[PDB]
């Protein structure tokens, strides 16, 4: 439970709507696809977190 600390997190990238910007935390990752969580904790998802560029926050899996 972090928020200020990118423990529950590591990676938290971003994606906008052709307008609407928000985040999107990211775990881990499998080849091209990474893994993602919605804004919540429920299930993970595969994502293609490469589509994020714009900022992310993984560092340690980079």
């Amino acid at each position: 439970g972090s928020t200020f600390g990118p423990k529950d997190i590591k990676c938290e990238a971003y994606y906008m709507q052709d307008h609407v910007k928000y985040k999107a935390n990211v775990f881990d990752r499998k080849g091209d696809m990474f893994l993602v969580s919605p804004i919540m904790a429920y299930g993970s998802f595969w994502a293609p977190v490469s589509y994020f560029t714009e900022g992310n926050t993984c560092e340690g899996v980079f």
